[PDB]
């Protein structure tokens, strides 16, 4: 192009878009200052749109969940995994219940049978922490979504929306991203009288940065490495970096290898999300 190259950063829309606009707009400015290239945050309206925009080149660098990042990489030969938060290596879901539902804390996976007959909400259909891994753990206890009230699960579309519909009593129970839950409790965004945690899943890997191939052709030899180092270099030294790391609820970003997503890919194929 006679136009100078711009890096398009995206993220799955996993929470309130106002909070994501603040986070990714601050991050785009931080990456822009560290790389000396124009960086823009481009929002998408749902999880699949992030996969699709990445596959077709509408996004260059995307904050994906486990399932969406595995999908994006399988459909985009040469895409690479750059980084994840410290917390993404040992991620969990919380199962939450409205305190009028009569659900008690569960002490084992086998106790998930208590959710039979209950109005249950997942997050996005494509969510690792909000759908895929919760559905996986439910299946191990012998619970399938057909056994919920109405013969199916709700899909709220986001971790924030799962808290909202359980808190409101529209659903009795749901599952979501533990970091979003913990940040919501700490911020006063959830009424802990109305909503409580009844179970935490075992650990799995979840969020990661995925980058399109051939960025070095657009931005120059070494750019992809410099981009990775910029993410890995984020540190709570300036107000802007403190804000980014606060909103990610991370102390740092760390390297990650594609091979650590093999278990997520397997669950995705078992539950029919990956063809
Ligand atoms: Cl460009
Ligand atoms: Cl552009
Ligand atoms: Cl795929
Ligand atoms: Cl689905
Ligand atoms: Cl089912
Ligand atoms: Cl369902
Ligand atoms: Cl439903
Ligand atoms: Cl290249
Ligand atoms: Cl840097």
């Amino acid at each position: 192009g006679p136009m100078q190259p711009r890096l398009k950063v995206g993220a799955i829309p996993d929470q309130n878009p106002e909070r994501l606009n603040r986070l990714y707009g601050q991050l785009a400015d931080e990456l822009s200052d560290r790389l000396n290239v124009k960086v823009r945050y481009v929002p998408v309206s749902n999880y699949p749109a992030a996969v699709s925009a990445f596959r077709t080149g509408g996004l260059d660098l995307v904050w994906f969940g486990g399932l969406t990042g595995v999908q994006a990489r399988l459909q985009t030969p040469g895409a690479q995994v750059l980084a994840q938060r410290d917390i993404d290596a040992r991620f969990r879901s919380v199962f939450i219940a409205n305190t009028s539902s009569g659900l008690q804390p569960i002490s084992s996976i086998n106790g998930l049978t208590s959710l039979r007959g209950k109005r249950f909400s997942f997050g996005s259909e494509s969510s690792t922490s909000g759908r895929l891994m919760p559905q996986h753990f439910l299946a191990k206890a012998g619970v399938t979504p057909s056994q919920f009230s109405g013969g199916r699960a709700g899909f709220s579309g986001s971790h924030d929306a799962t808290i909202a519909v359980v808190q409101s009593g529209a659903y009795e129970a749901g599952a979501l991203n533990e970091q979003v839950w913990t940040s919501a409790v700490n911020d006063g965004r959830v009424n802990t009288e109305k909503v409580s945690v009844i179970w935490r899943t075992p650990e799995y890997v979840d969020y990661h940065w995925v980058v399109r191939p051939k960025l070095d052709q657009r931005f120059g030899k070494g750019f992809t490495t410099r981009l990775q180092k910029a993410i890995l270099g984020l540190e709570p030294t300036t107000p802007r970096q403190v804000t980014i790391l606060e909103l990610f609820a991370a102390k740092r970003f760390i390297p990650v290898e594609a091979s650590q997503y093999k278990p997520i890919e397997k669950v995705g194929r078992e539950l029919g999300k990956i063809r």
